[PDB]
């Protein structure tokens, strides 16, 4: 039941609407949406902030169209809440808000929330607060389950309302800070699941192999993803088109990634070389 939110209409992940979104072809964008869904997405992920630009300038250009070209729902992707207000003008009934997040502190935290109560918009929890970004996964649950409180407890939102995001880090670039990251995110959310019966999760999956050449990036986002929908995954941040299933992933390649993931090196034998090594010589 993996709810699919369709990455592509991003300026800071996608050159291709970025490049569509400064020169204003509209219909490029509409076509871009709409191949999306045709490719499986259930929904669009929506962000126009860049350098610079009037990011509400950007959105009263695009979202009138947006809007009446497709029926799907859009999660609008902003930092901004008028940005998010917005947004809500034109996609009422149709909206996913991401983020609610205390980076800011409870206010900004607050008012987002508010927003998707008022509105009947569901709402994406990501685990940053004032101290930054949950990395491991005690630092995850922490957060978590301080949000879910407020969230339930103060603006009255149902755990089903709701879809906490444990962040999903490069393992890629070799550091040795990084290369569990995936892993404490997986082992969280299966925990989080038990305690938190009724909420969603999602992650945003690409982001699990930034840094490598397309065809491993294929690999590790469809294995991560199906490793993330083990622990609980309710929903994933993708471009749809481009999700192997894992029948179709040669054995090797396959197990080679969940090595990278799991993060099992031993001396001989790092998961991360292993797996490029796999392609250019395939």
């Amino acid at each position: 039941s993996l709810f699919l939110v369709g990455e592509r209409l991003n300026a800071t992940g996608s050159k291709r609407f970025r490049e569509m979104l400064f020169a204003r072809d509209l219909e490029g964008i509409l076509a871009l949406a709409r191949e999306q869904v045709e490719e499986g997405a259930h929904a669009l992920d929506l962000s126009v902030a860049w350098t610079g630009r009037d990011e509400l300038e950007d959105l009263r250009w695009l979202l009138p169209h947006l809007a009446t070209a497709l029926t799907v729902p859009v999660m609008v992707d902003s930092t901004s809440p008028e940005a998010m207000e917005l947004a809500l003008k034109y996609l009422p009934g149709r909206v996913l808000l991401n983020s609610a997040n205390l980076e800011d502190g409870l206010e900004r935290f607050d008012r987002v929330a508010s927003l998707a109560k008022a509105h009947g918009a569901a709402l994406v929890v990501l685990a940053i607060d004032e101290k930054g970004m949950a990395k491991t996964r005690e630092e995850k649950v922490r957060v978590a389950l301080r949000m879910y409180e407020r969230l339930t407890e103060h603006h009255g939102l149902r755990p089903e309302d709701l879809l906490f995001d444990l962040l999903t880090f490069p393992i890629t670039q070799g550091d040795e800070e990084s290369r569990p990251l995936a892993k404490e995110t997986l082992l969280a959310m299966e925990e989080l699941r038990e305690r938190l019966p009724g909420v969603g999760f999602v992650l945003g999956v690409s982001n699990v192999s930034f840094g490598l050449k397309p065809r491993a990036r294929r690999v590790l986002n469809s294995v991560f993803l199906d490793e993330a929908r083990k622990r609980g995954l309710t929903a994933a941040i993708v471009d749809a088109g481009k999700i192997l299933p894992i029948s179709q992933i040669p054995e090797e390649a396959y197990a080679l990634a969940l090595d990278l993931i799991y993060d099992r090196r031993k001396e001989g034998f790092d998961p991360l070389l292993a797996f490029m090594a796999y392609f250019e010589a395939h």
